[PDB]
């Protein structure tokens, strides 16, 4: 399949080299797999999602995403246009607050929440998380990413938004899961991608053309909008039978278009997400 005129993104990661924007896959696109979002919530209303959203779990008054942040990732994990895996099963997990901030205790609470909520939803495929999302580094916030990576669940973190090495940051350290930079069109590592030996990957996250709130679009930037490209990606794969919840990190790594990044401090990978479809 093809979509012509798709967010930059989408193309590069369907691409070997920068300057397109047709997104190449194959038309299977993540059905049978199933992707949570564990974020702000998702505006499932979002005609964008098809009917195929589910917010499933909240910590606070209400599961809607009144944010948009949550909405964002979860466009570029599975919505229609905008999405990698345009035929997978969202659900979302509102452990952020509408301003964006959780305290760890009720991210940990959402994270031991989808190893158990797997074993309640139909994922023949595969399951995925996407956590968009983090702050300095806490072994229990780790210990809960690991424990979901255990129970069989592809997790993606978002590196960070600081320039720093990521080492300093949760759930970005925790070695066991798949920490993702973000870059930008012209094959830049983005200004703002955490680096350092922690990341697995980068994907797309300078300028993300993704859903917003209100039926709406925009387009943002950051770790965050880079780590959903990784997600609905590994939907896409276990869709396609190339690789396993807990393979998928290594198998992406293995696949990916390798040295094409500028400023890749010395010591972190130069290996950006790539499907394997075109070439
Ligand atoms: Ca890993």
């Amino acid at each position: 399949a093809a979509q012509t005129n798709a967010p930059w993104g989408l193309a590069r990661i369907s691409s070997t080299s920068p300057g397109t924007s047709t997104y190449y896959y194959d038309e299977s696109a993540g059905q049978g797999s199933c992707v949570y979002v564990i974020d702000t919530g998702i505006e499932a209303s979002h005609p964008e999602f098809e009917g195929r959203a589910q917010m499933v779990k909240t910590y606070y008054y209400s599961s809607r995403d009144g944010n948009g942040h949550g909405t964002h990732c979860a466009g570029t994990v599975g919505s229609r246009t905008y999405g990698v895996a345009k035929k997978t099963q969202l659900f979302g997990v509102k452990v952020l607050d509408d301003n964006g901030s959780g305290q760890y205790s009720t991210i940990i609470a959402g994270m031991d929440f989808v190893a158990s909520d797997k074993n309640n939803r139909n994922c023949p495929k595969g399951v995925v998380a996407s956590l968009s999302l983090g702050g300095g580094y806490s072994s229990s916030v780790n210990s809960a990413a690991a424990r979901l990576q255990s129970s069989g669940v592809m997790v993606a973190v978002a590196a960070g938004n600081n320039n720093a090495d990521a080492r300093n940051y949760s759930p970005a350290s925790e070695p066991s899961v798949c920490t993702v930079g973000a870059s930008d069109r012209y094959d830049r590592r983005s200004s703002f991608s955490n680096y350092g030996s922690v990341l697995d990957i980068f994907g797309p996250g300078t300028d993300i053309l993704s859903t917003w709130i209100g039926g709406s679009t925009r387009s943002i930037s950051g770790t965050s909008m880079a780590t959903p490209h990784v997600a609905g990606l590994a939907a896409y794969l276990m869709t396609l039978g190339k690789t396993t919840a807990a393979s998928a990190c290594r198998y992406i790594a293995d696949t990916a278009n390798k040295g094409d990044l500028s400023n890749i401090p010395f010591g972190t990978v130069n290996l950006l997400a790539y499907n394997n479809y075109q070439a």
